[PDB]
DNA sequence: ATTTTGACGCT
């Protein structure tokens, strides 16, 4: 009891911009807002490949990795806007430089971690403190949280939407002891009032509307933050734990999506993630290894410890393509050619990112695959990134490649490539 | 024939 560790220290939030892709097109086009419209790459096979869907669309079943044509069986009104094509490949430029946007904003509030190009974790602990101080025991008014949800509540003894919003924050806000600068659900409180806060920034100063969880952490911050979308926040309390996970699917804690989340279910014979708390550390330790048994046993508890890395900036830059079907490259040239798009486009965003944040990267990583192959990758090999060329960084590609054409002849490529991918890593400051 | 990304863990 007394010394029951609860994993109630941190405040923290997990912002997601809604339909990201979607609303940068609907911000540069407003004929698309307010309807039914998705992103596409590509247009030629089935209509282009659908990779982001607005709700309005997601009304009539849309989703992403959809192919255009079959999407539009389901909604015939479905409006596209296309990624940018340059030298032969998709190019997500406008949709980095949408999320340095909104990356920016959020780093004047609090320390970020770029979890993904439209999703950032948010350590609001040191905020919140101040914010406590800063209010003298003043107590926290709904008007300062006109979109969050209080996940479990309404409970206990009208029919719309935001009426049971409003009354299950008056409920959390009723019960608050706002006198006590230590209690975690006051915490997470303000830390709710900071991200209306941000989130309010980001829709004034972009446009971009986002979704939000707030909780003690990290797991519980991304599943709080899909549970009321879209521009819409969700805090889920330590309390809240039990009743939620009581019906919670393993497979939607991230990490649990794959196969151990699988394994679990399969190994243990259970569904949810409150079933969890049946075993004990070490048989979990005993089934799914060291680091992951000790972190099922605290997580369906509502406890984990992995901290908001103190990371805005990607870590890698990349570019790929895929070659499929019957345009697997089956030529030198052909290889030769594509490398050196690649590497083009890579030379291109490598000397911006140079310029914008002081860094120089070191290594090249070059990935290919080939027909026949389940794996993502049939083979990763890295070289070195000395100069920012790239001749040089395709021709250095080649090199470290071009012992795999099993081919006798001189320019045929066997087997056929279906896949080639450069990534810029190793980055020192400069 | 989803495609094009990005981070992290294992050995
Ligand atoms: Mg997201
Ligand atoms: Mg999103
Ligand atoms: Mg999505």
């Amino acid at each position: 009891g007394p010394h029951m560790a609860t994993g109630q220290d941190r405040v923290v939030a997990l912002v997601d911009m809604d339909c990201f892709f979607v609303q940068v097109e609907q911000r540069q086009n407003p004929h698309l807002r307010n309807k039914p419209c998705a992103v596409v790459q590509y247009k030629s096979w089935k209509g282009g490949g659908i990779i982001a869907v607005s709700y309005e669309a997601r009304a009539f079943g849309v989703t992403r990795s959809m192919w255009a044509d079959d999407a539009k069986k389901l909604c015939p009104d479905l409006l596209l806007a296309q990624v940018r094509e340059s030298r032969g490949k998709a190019n997500l430029t406008k949709y980095r430089e949408a999320s340095v946007e909104v990356m920016e904003i959020m780093s004047r509030f609090a320390v970020i971690e770029r979890a993904a190009i439209d999703e950032a974790y948010v350590d609001l602990t040191s905020a919140v403190q101040e914010r406590l101080q800063k209010l003298q025991g003043q107590p926290i008014s709904a008007d300062l949280l006109p979109s969050t949800y209080i996940e479990g509540l309404p409970q206990g003894p009208t029919v719309q939407k935001e009426g049971m919003r409003k009354q299950g924050l008056f409920q959390w806000l009723d019960s608050l002891q706002i006198d006590n600068l230590t209690s975690p659900d006051l915490q997470l409180t303000v830390g709710a009032v900071i991200v209306e806060e941000m989130r309010a920034a980001i829709e004034r100063e972009t446009g971009f509307q986002c979704s939000a969880g707030i909780s003690h952490n990290k797991v519980l911050a991304k599943l709080a933050c899909g549970l009321n979308k879209p521009n819409r926040q969700t805090l889920v309390s330590h309390g809240s734990v039990p009743q939620l996970f009581s019906q919670m699917p393993i497979r939607k804690i991230r990490s649990l999506g794959g196969k151990l989340g699988a394994s679990v279910i399969e190994i243990l014979g259970i569904e949810y993630m409150g079933e969890l708390t049946q075993f004990t550390e070490s048989q979990l330790q005993s089934h799914f290894g060291e680091k992951n048994g000790s972190w099922l046993y605290a997580m369906c508890r509502g406890i984990e410890h992995d901290p908001v890395k103190p990371r805005q900036l990607p870590k890698t830059i990349g570019c790929s393509k895929n070659f499929p079907g019957k345009t697997a490259l089956a030529t030198r040239e052909q290889v030769q050619w594509w490398l050196l798009q690649l590497a083009q486009e890579l030379e291109e965003r490598l000397t911006k990112d140079r310029n914008d944040n002081d860094r120089v990267a070191t290594q090249l990583v070059v990935s290919i695959r080939v027909q026949g192959d389940k794996r993502l990758s049939s083979l990763r090999r890295c070289c070195a990134l000395t100069r920012y060329d790239a001749h040089k960084m395709s021709h250095d590609a080649f090199t470290v490649i071009k012992n795999c054409n099993t081919s006798g002849i001189q320019t045929e490529w066997s087997p056929p490539l279906t896949m080639l991918f450069l990534c810029a890593t190793k980055f020192s400051a400069s």
